[PDB]
RNA sequence: GGGAGACUUGAGUGCAGAAGAGGAGAGUGGAAUUCCAUGUGUAGCGGUGAAAUGCGUAGAUAUAUGGAGGAACACCAGUGGC
């Protein structure tokens, strides 16, 4: 109901950018995403639709109460800074920023390249 | 060229060292993917030039904690090595 510290993980790819904002124990409180925003397409993947993804993530969450978060990016999306920066703006206080991208230490073949 | 000798430079042995993803066998490590279980959580997720198929309110994706299994070995790493 009330929290005071938590986690927002900014998952950015090429086609869209998903803001969840959780408590420190990584359960969820709020989340949104460029998608459910009525971004399509193209839009999704924009840092603005990315910006307002983090906003409407924030302001829910802050409802519940919530003071200050530390911030776990991932993935290769244009729209990482444009929700770190939404989120200070809508109310939030960023205290940790940390790069979260898995990397494979070899791993798995990745898939066929787009071409041929 | 053949025969009987002699020789130490070629070739090999000894002795003393040097480096190495050379090979074979048996173990073993972490990262990641997937699946599985359990919380949190809510309507999307995924994808393209643009879309749709697909997945998701039978609760997804995300996130947290674990479990299973396979394959490949980030950095080192280099017209570097064998
Ligand atoms: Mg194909």
């Amino acid at each position: 109901k009330n929290i005071e510290s938590g986690v927002a993980h900014i998952h950015s790819t090429f086609n869209n950018t998903i803001v969840m904002i959780t408590d420190t124990h990584g359960n969820a409180l709020a989340w949104s995403s460029a998608g459910s925003l009525g971004f399509k397409g193209s839009k999704k993947s924009t840092p603005f639709a990315a910006q307002m993804a983090a906003e409407a993530a924030t302001k829910v969450a802050m409802e519940h109460g919530l003071k200050t978060v530390d911030v776990t990016v991932k993935g290769p999306g244009s729209g990482r800074e444009a929700a770190i920066r939404s989120l200070q703006a809508t109310g939030l206080e960023v205290t940790a920023i940390r790069d979260v991208t898995p990397v494979p230490h070899x791993g798995c073949r990745p898939p066929k390249r787009r071409r041929v």
